[PDB]
């Protein structure tokens, strides 16, 4: 009997819902009631399922209606916990620890990071005489994302990005740019927020409305 | 034994965006992509064939040619997961994954596209200074038909005309665009909101006159 592990890491975007898996051999039909299944992380509780059932006087006041056990991948020989809405906080080492015919544990390291895929966009015509635009493309994640404005032709042009920390969700940071620029109806413009190390990038495609 | 499951069984998709749709299967020890078989269809469209460890891109549909993947990534770890990109309103529908895989099942995820108007543009003119009439516009674009509202921060009562059309970029969308003639001191702030139904979706732009 050995517990074993798909996947050894997982990198988990912030306000998702995350699955993470230890595998256990399964032969016949699922036995229930010799079943134990427990899931922790740093100490506290997350999940302990005995005879059948999620045993919730010993999970952590900080899993209350956050963690559950897929309960149908059981008898697949799956034990997924499934955490909804992943804070940065959720980071860290998992270990689950498996009990039927035979004992083993393992651990999963947990990654969070907040992507800078939800990107605002707004377009101001200042001025249609002298076709002068203002593009802005706003996003919130971490770490810091820098902005980059490109062209259809993909040349780099001139922006203003002012960084600060997020209102909404305290430990990220809001990142809005933007770029003043003389265009015409339909032209093509990107803005792209950029993180490295590793490299990053979300992108929104902006194009040059018609107004009357 | 065999079984294939949803941890979704409905995804709601922001037209123009990209959809990751997932579905599990049991994989124990290596993944032997020798025997895998993994089909994607909708309605009566083929979307991905992956027999014999490739997909087979034959029979797939117009719709999806250079837009629809198996994430073969995601295979080894026992989930099938289809990626269509730049999703459009006939995307909207019931998908369903057929996988052979040491047993056979198949499950069906509902996907609704959402279309909002939540990239507005504007403009502020001065239509003459003497008087500080200005004309304020409000424009954007998304399915089906919204009403334009506008507030101000001194809260008063505002009547805008607003003109509803197709839009000439994205067939499906309406194009709709308001515009408010007031008399305005600077740096008094203007808000356009966009109220649409189905479901109820309000996004506003804020208009600060300079
Ligand atoms: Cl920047």
């Amino acid at each position: 009997f050995t517990v074993t592990v798909p996947k050894d890491l997982y990198v988990v975007e912030y306000g998702s819902n995350m699955t993470i898996e230890c595998k256990f051999p399964v032969e016949k039909q699922l036995d229930l009631a010799a079943l134990i299944v427990y899931w922790e992380m740093e100490d506290k509780n997350i999940i302990q399922f005995v005879h059948g059932e999620e045993d919730l006087k010993v999970q952590h006041s900080s899993y209350r209606q956050r963690a559950r056990l897929l309960k149908d991948q059981l008898s697949l020989g799956n034990a997924a916990l499934q955490i909804t809405d992943v804070k940065l906080q959720d980071a860290g080492v998992y270990r689950c620890m498996i009990s039927y015919g035979g004992a083993d544990y393992k651990r999963i390291t947990v990654k969070v990071n907040a992507p800078y895929n939800k990107i605002n966009q707004r377009i101001l015509v200042v001025d249609p005489v002298t076709s002068e635009h203002e593009l802005t493309c706003q996003a919130e994640g971490y770490p810091k994302a820098e902005v980059i404005w490109t062209s259809s032709d993909h040349q780099v042009l001139s922006g203003k990005t002012t960084t600060t920390n997020s209102k909404r969700e305290e430990k990220l940071f809001n990142v809005t740019s933007t770029l003043r620029i003389n265009t015409t109806t339909n032209e093509i413009f990107y803005c792209t927020f950029r993180r490295l190390d590793p490299e990053e990038n979300h992108t929104a495609e902006l194009v040059i409305p018609e107004l009357p």
